[PDB]
């Protein structure tokens, strides 16, 4: 599920380069802006939820915390936010080898 993008994303060397570089950036970008809102809009969610805290009270605390460390833990959400952090970092590396060859050209 994660190739090493440092090996397929070597120094650019030509413009042919840099713009296939520069179209893999935009199809991933995407991706990652899709993902990374999904990823975020459960953590904030998770923070207000710990700011709202009879043997009534016990219960109700009980399903919360079940409930809210069920959707944290879940593994289709970590799958998503370790395709996140991966792209993030993806990203980060074909955006820097973007920057280098324009700085040097």
């Amino acid at each position: 599920s994660m190739p090493d993008y440092v090996a397929k994303y070597p120094v650019i060397q030509t413009d042919d380069e840099r713009e296939r570089y520069k179209a893999v950036f935009q199809d991933q970008f995407s991706e990652y802006k899709e993902l990374s809102a999904e990823v975020q809009a459960v953590l904030r969610k998770f923070d207000e939820l710990d700011a709202v805290m009879s043997r009534q009270e016990h219960e109700r605390i009980s399903r919360i915390h079940e409930e809210f460390k069920k959707k944290k833990n879940d593994p289709t959400f970590l799958e998503k936010k370790e395709r996140c952090d991966y792209l993030k970092n993806k990203l980060s590396h074909i955006k820097q080898r973007i920057q280098e060859y324009d700085k040097v050209m």
